[PDB]
C-alpha cells in the first residue's frame, strides 16, 4: 500500500506563534494516515515508521475574520516544518506569506509549499504557525485558520532507503 | 516500487498562452518518471497507466527578466491542468498567480487529489493576461535553474 499522510489542522480563532493541532481522522475512525505513519497528540507530531525520500507538503489557508478590513493590517504568516532530527537543509523549511499594502485583500489566502526530504526511521514531523502582524489595534485577531477553508500539512514516501549506499 | 513523476518545463524565454513542454529525464539519461507511467513529447502529456486516487501537483516558478521594472505591470499568471478525459471534480483545476502593481522570483505551488482512470492524460497549459507597460509579456520567463514543475503520485490504486 502507499505510504501517504493528509493532516487537518484543528481550528484556530486568532493567529499566535505555537505548534499546530492536527486532526489524524475524519468525524468516523478512517484515519488520514496509512501504515507506516502515525500521528502522536501529545507532541503533534507526525512519526515516520521507514527511511527514504518524502515528498512533505504543507497547504496554509488562511481566512479572514469579521474585524479583518484587509488594507492595514500588514507583515507575515509561516508555517514552519520543525524536524526532529533535522535534515541536511532544515534550515527555514517554510511556508510563508507577506501581508503588503500593495497586494493586500480581505480575501482568503490559500498557498502550498513542498519539498522532497531525505527522512530517517523514527522521524518526527510537527508544524510551527508563525506571525508578525501590525497596523491595527488587535492585528492576530484579522486572520484564523478554521473549517471548512482548512490548513493541511503531510507527506509520501517517494523513495525507499537503500541501505548500501 | 512508489507510482510517481517530476516532470521539470523546458525553457520560456517570455509568456505566451501555450501547452507546457516538459523534460522526463534529466541532463544524463535519468527518468524523472517511475514506472506505470509515461510522458509523450508529440502530445505534452503525462500518460497514467493504471486507475486510482492520485495527488497532483504543479509549481510556478516566475523568474523576472531584465526589462522587469518598476510597479507598472500587472495581471495574472496560470498553469491550467488539462485532463483527458475531463476529471467530474471542476472544469477549474489551475494554479493562478495574481500581479499587482509592487520585484523577485514568484514561486508557487498546487495540488488536488483526483480520480484518474487507465491511459489518463494530462498536459498543462501555460496562460497568462498582462498590461500596465509596452512588452509586459517579456518581463517573465519560465527558465532552468528555478524551473516549473509538475507532476503526480499514486495514494490509493483502485485495483490493489
Ligand atoms: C491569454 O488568454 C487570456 C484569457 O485567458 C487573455 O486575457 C484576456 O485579454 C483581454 C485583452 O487582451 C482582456 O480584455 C481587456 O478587458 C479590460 C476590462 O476593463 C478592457 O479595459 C480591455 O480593453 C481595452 O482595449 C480596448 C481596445 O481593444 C478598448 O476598447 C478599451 O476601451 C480598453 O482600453 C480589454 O478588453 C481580458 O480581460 C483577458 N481575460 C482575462 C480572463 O483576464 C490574454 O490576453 C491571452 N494572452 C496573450 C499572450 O495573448
Ligand atoms: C512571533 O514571532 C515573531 C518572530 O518570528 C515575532 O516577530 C517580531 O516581532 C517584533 C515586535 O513584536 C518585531 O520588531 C519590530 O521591528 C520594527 C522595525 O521597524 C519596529 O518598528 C518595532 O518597534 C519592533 O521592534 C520584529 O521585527 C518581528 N520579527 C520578524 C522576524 O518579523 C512576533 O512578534 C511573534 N508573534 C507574537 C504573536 O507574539
Ligand atoms: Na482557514
Ligand atoms: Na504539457
Ligand atoms: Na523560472
Amino acid at each position: 500500500s502507499p505510504v501517504f499522510a493528509k493532516l487537518l489542522a484543528k481550528n484556530q480563532a486568532s493567529l499566535c506563534n505555537t505548534t499546530l493541532n492536527w486532526h489524524s481522522q475524519d468525524g468516523a475512525g478512517s484515519s488520514y494516515l496509512s501504515q507506516g505513519l502515525r500521528y502522536e497528540e501529545d507532541k503533534k507530531e507526525l512519526v515516520v515508521d521507514s527511511p527514504g525520500l518524502y515528498y512533505v507538503f504543507l497547504e496554509l489557508k488562511l481566512s479572514p475574520t469579521f474585524t479583518n478590513t484587509g488594507h492595514k493590517v500588514q507583515g507575515w504568516v509561516s508555517l514552519v516544518l520543525q524536524a526532529k532530527p533535522q535534515v541536511d537543509d532544515f534550515d527555514n523549511l517554510a511556508l510563508t506569506v507577506e501581508l503588503f499594502p500593495c497586494s493586500m485583500e480581505n480575501k482568503l489566502v490559500d498557498r502550498s509549499w513542498s519539498q522532497l526530504l531525505l527522512l530517517k526511521a523514527g522521524h518526527r514531523l510537527s508544524v510551527g504557525l508563525r506571525a508578525y502582524l501590525h497596523g491595527a489595534q488587535d492585528a492576530y485577531r484579522d486572520w484564523e485558520l478554521s473549517y471548512p477553508n482548512t490548513t493541511s500539512f503531510g507527506l509520501f514516501l517517494v523513495k525507499p532507503d537503500n541501505p548500501w549506499e
